[PDB]
C-alpha cells in the first residue's frame, strides 16, 4: 500500500490537536491516506523522548488517534531517540519499548524511528558501526511490537548530499540495506534536504544500496529554515514516474497550518494523475478562494489576489511569474534611472503592480477566516511594506531592518549571491 | 490615578484570553494597574467596528473583563471607527453608541476612541472638529466615565502638521476636547528612541493636558525578524510627574514581554536601564525549566531595542567588522588570536540555543523559537566565514563550494527587493 500524505516533521511550534483533526479532514477530502507525527520540538517526541505521557496528554493523543481512524487516515507515531540514546544499555531499549507501548494502547498501530541528527564509548564496544547500532535497535523494536503493518526508519544519511562518500558506495547505507529487516521502510528526502528535483535515476541509485523502494520525506514546502520565507506554490520537480518506484511520499510543509492548502492540495492532485504544476495550482487556488469569506454584517479577496500572493511566496528555488516580473521590471527601472517616455510609462505600470500587492493585503485583512489571516499575516505585511517602499523609491527616481541578524547577513559576501 | 500597564495594540494575531488573564496576573504581581484592549486585527475592534459581538464572543469578553477585576486591572475597551465612519450622520453615531453600550453591559467602564488611521465637509470645518464632536458626544453619552481616552491622528511629533506647536489639528483638539477625556501620544516618533521632557511640555501645552504615553518602544509587528528584550529606556523618570500614564505596546509574542513589562514596572518609581534588566533577567530565569543567567544576558543583547543592540551583541559585530576589514593580512597574530576568540563567542550563541530548546517551559520556547533559530544559524554562517578567511593561507577554495540548500540564501523575494534598495 502506497503511503501519501503529510508528515508534521518541522522545527518550532508544533500544530495543535484541532489543526491536526482539520488536517485529517482535508487528507480524507482529497483522498490522501497518511499522517506521520514527528514534530521536532514537541518535547516528548525528541528532546524528552523517554518521558511517558501524562493522564491529560494520554487523553489528547487517544482522541487524536481516534479522529485519524474516523477520517480513515493511517496514524504513524514517530520518535527520535538519536540525540542521547545509549544503544547498548538495556534500560534505554526498555524505555523505548515502554513508551511505544503506551502510544500503542492509545489506538496507534504504525510507528517510525528517526535518526536525523549526529557514538558513545560504551556502544563502540558492542556495535561495529553507527549503522549497526541503529539497525539493531530498530529491528528489535520492530519485532517486539509484533512486526506492525507500517514501521518506518529514517536514516542518518537520508539524502544524496548526506551520503559519505556518496550514495552508491556508502558504508552506512550498505549496512542498512543489508541488515534492516525487509518489512521496515526507509525514508529519503531526495538528492538534497530540500530537493529541487527528485530524478528517477537517483531513486534507482538509492534503491540498490538500501535494497527497497524508499518513502519520500519531502521538504519542498518546508519553511522552518528561514523566518521570511513561505511556500504557496505547486508541488513540483517530482515526475509521476516516481510513483511505481516509491513506497510513498509524505510532505513536511510550512509551519503555519493554514498556509499548506496549496502544498497538500497539489500533492493530492499529483498522486491521482500526467501532471501540470500550473494546472494543479489553479485548481488548488480556485478551491482555496472559497475559504476567504467576508464577515457576516448586521449593521473581497479575489482569485487574482491569491495568484499574486502565491507568486510572491512560491517555491524554494523559484518565484511565481508575477513575482519574477515585478522584480525584473524594478531592476530595469533602477538600471535606467524617447527612452524617457519608455521609463515613465513602465514606471507607471510598475506602481500599479505595487498597488495590487497593497490591495491584496487589504482585502486579505478583511476576510472572515481570521485563522488563515493570522497564519500568513507577518509574511503578507512584510511584502506589502517593502513594495510600498519600492514604489516610493521608483517615484523618487522620477521626482537596523532585520535586527542584528540582518546586519550580520549584509556583511557576508554571499548575501544576494542567488538573486536574479 | 496614573495609568501604567499594557496596551495590546499591535497588528497581526491577537492574544488569546488565557494569555490575557496571565498578563493581568503579572500586571498585579508588579504593581501595574491598566490594560487597554486595542488589537488592530480583532475584526470587531476596527475593520468591522459597527458589528456587535456574537453570543460566544460576548461570553468571552465578559469572562475576560471579569478576570481584570479579580486581578484589579483597569480594563479599557478601545474602538477605531476612523477608516469608514461618516461623522456627520446620526445613524453612524448611534451605531457606535450601541456598540459601546454592549461592551458596557459586559462589565466594562473605561473606553477609548482611536483615530490613528465625504459629506462631513458640510457640517465640520476640519477633521479635528469631526472627531472631537463625536468623541465628546460619545463621552457624555456614557455618563462621563472615569477613564476615556482619545488617540489623535497626529499622535507623535513627526506626524504633526507642520509641527507640534503650530498644528491646527492638535490645537483644535486641545481647545475642544472635554477636560475629562485623555489624549494618547507616542512621543516624537511612532517608535521613539527617547521621549524628552521638553517635548512632553511642548505637546502638553497645545493639547492643554498631560498626555498618556502609548509607547511603541518594544513593538515588533513592523519587522518580521525583530524582537525586543532590552530594558525600558529613553524616558526619564522626570516624565512621571508630567504624564497621565504610560501604556507600553510590546512584542506580538506574548511570552517575550517579560522584560518589557517588568522593566516598565521597575521604572514606575517616580532608574538604571542596566540594573532594571538584571532584575528582570534574574526573575525571568526562574520561569524556565538548562538555561543559565548568562544565556538570557546574551539573548537579550542580541534582541535588545529598536535603536540599539546589547553590549554582547554590539561587541560581536564590531569585532567581526574588524576581522572582515583586515582579513587581507591572511603583525598577523593579532588577526588570528581575535578570530579564535570570536569563534568562541559564536559558540555561546549556539550553546544558548541548545539549552533553550531543551528547557521545560515549552510556551516561552515556542514564542521565541523562530527568533532564536534565526540568530543561531546566521552566526553559524558568520563563524564559518571567519574560519574560511583564516584558512586561506593554505586553500584557494571558495566560501560556498558547489550547490546549496535554500537557507544559504536568505529572505525570499522580499529579501531580493530589499537588496535592490540603497
Amino acid at each position: 500500500h502506497f503511503l501519501c500524505g503529510v508528515v508534521e516533521g518541522f522545527y518550532g511550534r508544533p500544530w495543535v490537536m484541532e489543526q491536526r483533526k482539520e488536517l485529517f479532514r482535508r487528507l480524507q477530502k482529497w483522498e490522501l491516506n497518511t499522517y506521520l507525527y514527528a514534530p521536532k520540538d514537541d518535547y516528548k517526541h525528541r528532546m524528552f523522548w523517554r518521558e511517558m505521557y501524562s493522564v491529560e496528554e494520554a487523553e489528547q493523543l487517544m482522541t487524536l488517534i481516534s479522529a485519524a481512524r474516523e477520517y480513515e487516515i493511517e496514524f504513524i507515531y514517530a520518535i527520535s531517540p538519536g540525540l542521547d540514546i545509549t544503544f547498548s544499555n538495556p534500560k534505554e531499549v526498555s524505555t523505548l519499548k515502554r513508551k511505544l507501548d503506551q502510544v500503542s494502547q492509545f489506538g496507534c498501530r504504525s510507528f517510525a524511528l528517526l535518526f536525523d541528527d549526529i557514538m558513545c564509548a560504551a556502544d563502540k564496544e558492542v556495535f561495529s558501526s553507527f549503522a549497526h547500532a541503529q539497525v539493531s535497535i530498530t529491528n528489535e523494536i520492530y519485532q517486539y511490537l509484533g512486526e506492525p503493518e507500517t514501521f518506518l526508519f529514517c536514516p542518518t544519511e537520508y539524502c544524496g548530499t548526506f551520503c559519505y562518500p556518496n550514495v552508491s558506495q556508502s558504508p552506512y547505507l550498505r549496512t542498512v540495506g543489508e541488515k534492516l529487516l525487509p518489512g521496515i521502510e526507509v525514508l529519503w528526502t531526495g538528492p538534497k534536504v530540500v530537493s529541487k528535483e527528485i530524478p528517477v535515476e537517483s531513486i534507482e541509485e538509492v534503491s540498490k544500496i538500501i535494497k527497497r523502494a524508499p518513502v519520500i520525506w519531502d521538504n519542498i514546502h518546508a519553511n522552518d529554515y528561514d523566518q521570511k520565507r513561505l511556500f504557496l506554490g505547486p508541488y513540483k520537480g517530482r515526475s509521476t514516474e516516481l510513483i511505481p518506484r516509491l513506497k510513498g511520499v509524505l510532505t513536511n510543509p510550512n509551519c503555519e497550518f493554514e498556509a499548506n492548502y496549496v502544498a497538500i492540495h497539489t500533492l493530492a492532485t499529483w498522486y491521482k494523475s500526467l501532471y501540470s504544476p500550473q494546472m494543479a495550482l489553479k485548481l488548488a487556488l480556485t478551491e482555496w478562494l472559497q475559504e476567504f469569506g467576508v464577515p457576516h454584517q448586521y449593521s473581497s479577496v479575489t482569485l487574482e489576489d491569491l495568484q499574486l500572493l502565491a507568486d510572491l511566496f512560491y517555491l524554494p528555488y523559484e518565484h511565481g511569474p508575477k513575482g519574477a516580473q515585478m522584480l525584473r521590471e524594478f531592476q530595469w527601472l533602477r538600471a535606467n534611472s524617447e527612452k524617457i517616455e519608455e521609463w515613465r510609462s513602465r514606471a507607471a505600470k510598475f506602481e500599479e503592480m505595487c498597488g495590487l500587492v497593497m490591495g491584496m493585503f487589504t482585502r486579505l485583512s478583511n476576510c472572515a477566516n481570521r485563522t488563515i489571516l493570522y497564519d500568513m499575516y507577518s509574511y503578507v505585511w512584510d511584502i506589502k511594506s517593502i513594495m510600498s517602499m519600492v514604489k516610493s523609491f521608483v517615484q523618487w527616481l522620477g521626482c537596523f531592518r532585520g535586527g542584528l541578524a540582518g546586519e550580520f547577513q549584509r556583511l557576508l559576501p554571499i548575501d544576494g549571491a542567488n538573486d536574479l
